[PDB]
């Protein structure tokens, strides 16, 4: 029921997936989101020693070199406390998913088709199949560097 998305790496796209791709990082969790958005205020305001807890899920922000927090409080914020109730649940959830990522089903959410590869190098990725954006017709896919007929390896 809950959309788990992640991030993979590509030197094509500024940002996380560049920060990946210098650093060997090839999948870092962006999310874990069932189907209600969280509005207002939090019941617990996440700490960055909470969040850093989520070993390898690098933070999409610049403004802390793609280490932690800024996403990491953004998904409790957003996608969290509402669902979870308490931090320790989510954390735990959230640790084991990047560690079953960093360990090695995945469907591509976007791409970012290379045209002197020919690819659709898939920048976001997720446990369930999506409708594709920015991925062009008929092109093999790049899950950070596995070559995949389809948009899922499944
Ligand atoms: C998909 O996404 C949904 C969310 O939409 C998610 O469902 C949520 O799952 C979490 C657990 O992962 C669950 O959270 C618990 O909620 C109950 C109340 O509903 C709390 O009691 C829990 O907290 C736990 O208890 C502590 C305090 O309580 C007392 O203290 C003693 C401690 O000595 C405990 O033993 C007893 O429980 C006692 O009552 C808390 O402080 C701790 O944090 C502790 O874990 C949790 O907060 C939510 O209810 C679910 N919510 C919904 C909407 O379903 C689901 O897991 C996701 N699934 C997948 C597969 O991704
Ligand atoms: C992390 O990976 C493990 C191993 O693939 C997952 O565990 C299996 O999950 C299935 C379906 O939920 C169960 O039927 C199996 O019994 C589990 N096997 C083992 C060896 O643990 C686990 O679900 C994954 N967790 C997350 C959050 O991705
Ligand atoms: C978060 O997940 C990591 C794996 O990514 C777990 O890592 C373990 O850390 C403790 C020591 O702090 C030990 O059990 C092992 O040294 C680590 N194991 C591995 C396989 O790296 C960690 O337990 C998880 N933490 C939480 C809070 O869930
Ligand atoms: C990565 O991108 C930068 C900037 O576009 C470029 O200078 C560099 O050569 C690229 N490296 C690789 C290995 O693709
Ligand atoms: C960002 O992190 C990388 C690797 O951890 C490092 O090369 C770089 O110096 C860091 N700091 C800044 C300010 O760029």
């Amino acid at each position: 029921e809950n959309i788990t998305q992640w991030n993979l790496q590509d030197n094509g796209t500024e940002g996380i997936q560049r920060a990946m791709f210098q650093r060997g990082v090839n999948r870092s969790l962006k999310g874990i989101w069932p189907e209600k958005i969280c509005t207002g205020v939090p019941s617990h305001l996440a700490t960055d020693t909470e969040l850093k807890a989520i070993h390898g899920m690098m933070d999409a922000s610049e403004k802390t070199n793609y280490t932690c927090c800024r996403l990491q409080r953004h998904e409790w914020n957003k996608h969290g406390w509402c669902n979870w109730y308490n931090i320790e649940p989510w954390i735990l959830l959230m640790n084991k998913t990047q560690a079953n990522l960093t360990e090695g089903r995945e469907c591509a959410v976007t791409c970012r088709y290379d045209r002197d590869s020919d690819l659709n190098v898939v920048t976001q990725a997720r446990d369930s199949p999506t409708p594709l954006t920015g991925c062009k017709k008929g092109k093999n896919f790049s899950f950070a560097g596995i070559l995949v007929q389809g948009p899922c390896n499944f």
